[PDB]
């Protein structure tokens, strides 16, 4: 078997992420297509529905039964490497690999980073809202 | 950033573990060459030389400067598929990659199994030799 870091690369562990996804035989968005695209089944309360790219760290959520997730993959994050590997895992050099599972790391702290940024401007609007009103109390 | 159980496969892992060694430059048993060869460095306070393939398992001692490791290898356990390894790690497929270390998976098991044999055959002498010495009376 292989490392807990690298099981996503796999698409059978990708699709065994999928418990109760509601979107079955008869719909174009399966568990294994799904998979093939790149996801992993994330749900939270608030969206039982939500996947993310392995890859690329895209989410998604709102999901109909005729979406075709690669078409979807495609349209919200067209820059994602996983997009263009044609080859089987297998069939993967491990230079070839490697030099993924390097983008893989630089994409998560390029996610983890632009949320920090979110954040902090969010705490920052507070702060001088708090500061104005002060100011203005005059 | 690779896995504890497979850095042995790398080249540079396997030079890193060799701190102690005393053939160096001039000598044909170097670390660069000892490691090309597959071994790693495990040095007891009784062997201080004492090298082991990591794919095979098969351990030496008493390295002479003049010694080349691949030919030892070839010598003491021919059938050692990492010697049969003509591609550098990276040029490996993955498929490639985990078929090796199933084989090295297997060579590790025989190996815990030769020992366990030797063991038990070393214990059976000692029982021998303890019925024998009674018996005599
Ligand atoms: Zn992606
Ligand atoms: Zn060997």
């Amino acid at each position: 078997t292989l490392p807990p870091a690298w099981q996503p690369f796999l698409k059978d562990h990708r699709i065994s992420t999928f418990k109760n996804w509601p979107f079955l035989e008869g719909c174009a968005c399966t568990p294994e297509r799904m998979a093939e695209a790149g996801f992993i089944h994330c749900p939270t309360e608030n969206e039982p529905d939500l996947a993310q790219c392995f890859f690329c760290f895209k989410e998604l959520a709102g999901w109909e039964p005729d979406d075709d997730p690669i078409e979807e993959h495609k349209k919200h994050s067209s820059g994602c490497a996983f997009l263009s590997v044609k080859k089987q895992f297998e069939e993967l050099t491990l230079g070839e690999f490697l030099k993924l599972d390097r983008e893989r790391a630089k994409n998560k702290i390029a996610k983890e980073t632009n949320n920090k940024k979110k954040e902090f401007e969010e705490t920052a609007k507070k702060v001088r809202r708090a500061i104005e009103q002060l100011a203005a109390m005059d």
